[PDB]
């Protein structure tokens, strides 16, 4: 049987999980008939970047109407769509390819979560849960309920629930403290950076094996700069308000997973309007998308030298910004750390 402490084999067994794999394909409309979960290969989500890129600077610059009904067709044959009795849209509206976008960037990680299932499974002398989990190349520990390290995480998510976004609660179910393999070293050059801070970051729990054997990842070379608002990067938050929306949980699906990372700001060139950002102004580390509210600077407090912004949500003195909450973007996958993954409960007011 599993070694592993129960909580972590709920864990595995829930981020391998191919219901919600195929769940998750069927939201973005994919058909499930023609499109399997084992026809995703890297290279076919590859081209369909470039297929997005190419109908987005179409669609920009006013090309011919042909070129996008082709690029429309060439992208609906490479990625089957099941519109059900309704006539499939085309690619000729920037938020429609955005959305697309991504749903690429979900099946680049959904994809690797089959992938390692399907993988070295062999080994009679491990339970399944057991084989998967050293699939993750990551080491995962429950973190103690009742010692500090966990009351100021449970101080972090109670304060930082924005007003906006209580439309449910959130319960904090566990808290893993997790090391991927070789990520402390390829993030030390960035300990010589100030402004170090433990940030939020969500995703849906089809990702997570992606997340976890990976890491976190900009989008690839494909992906059009325009898909993501302030460019390819990584993006977190300071409210567990505005991450917890990226988990995309429900009421009939409530339990979500979300990402502590330790990411090294150092001088943030504040933005208060999208733009997206390919070189970095010299001196800059990182982007800031301004918010008009975040977490009292008074409340602020430290966890192994690095702020946790724990204080509660405080309107900002900025009202010239399109943003309600602050976004942090960092461009450089060595620039994180992660720490913390919390399994969350999100109780819907009904
Ligand atoms: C766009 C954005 C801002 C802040 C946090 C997140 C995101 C999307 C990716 N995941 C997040 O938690």
């Amino acid at each position: 049987k599993s070694k592993l402490a129960k909580p972590i084999q709920d864990l595995i067994k829930m981020i391998f999980d191919v219901e919600s794999m195929k769940k998750a394909m069927v939201e973005f409309e994919i058909d499930l008939q023609k499109m399997p979960l084992g026809k995703l290969s890297k290279r076919q989500i590859q081209s369909a970047y470039s297929i997005l890129n190419e109908v987005q600077q179409a669609v920009s610059d006013g090309g011919s109407e042909s070129q996008i009904l082709d690029l429309s067709n060439r992208f609906y044959t490479l990625i089957p769509h099941d519109f059900g009795m309704k006539k499939p849209p085309l690619l000729s509206n920037l938020e429609y390819i955005q959305a697309k976008v991504q749903m690429l960037d979900n099946l680049l990680d959904i994809e690797v979560a089959y992938s390692l299932l399907r993988g070295g499974n062999e080994d009679g002398d491990k339970d399944p849960i057991d084989i998967n989990y050293e699939k993750l190349r990551t080491d995962i520990k429950v973190v103690d309920k009742d010692s500090e390290e966990a009351k100021i995480i449970k101080q972090y998510v109670k304060n930082t629930h924005a007003a906006t976004h209580n439309a449910y609660d959130l319960k904090v179910v566990e808290i893993f403290r997790i090391e991927r393999e070789g990520e402390s070293q390829r993030y030390k050059p960035f300990k010589q950076l100030h402004n170090r801070q433990l940030l939020w970051h969500g995703s849906r729990t089809t990702n997570f094996a992606g997340i976890l054997s990976q890491g976190l990842r900009i989008a690839p070379p494909e992906a059009p700069v325009t898909g993501y608002m302030f460019g390819k990067g990584i993006y977190f938050a300071d409210m567990v308000s505005k991450s917890a929306n990226y988990c995309h949980t429900s009421q009939a699906d409530p339990i979500g997973l979300i990402l502590l990372g330790e990411v090294a700001l150092g001088n943030m060139y504040e933005l208060k309007n999208a733009s997206h950002i390919t070189k970095l102004p010299k001196g800059k580390h990182s982007v800031k998308g301004l918010g008009k509210t975040a977490p009292d600077p008074t409340a602020t407090t430290t966890l192994d030298g690095v702020e946790v912004p724990l204080g509660n949500g405080i309107s900002t003195g900025i009202n010239d910004t399109c943003l309600l909450y602050n976004e942090y973007i960092v461009y450089d996958v060595a620039q994180v750390n992660l720490k913390y993954l919390l399994k969350l409960k999100f109780n819907y007011k009904t």
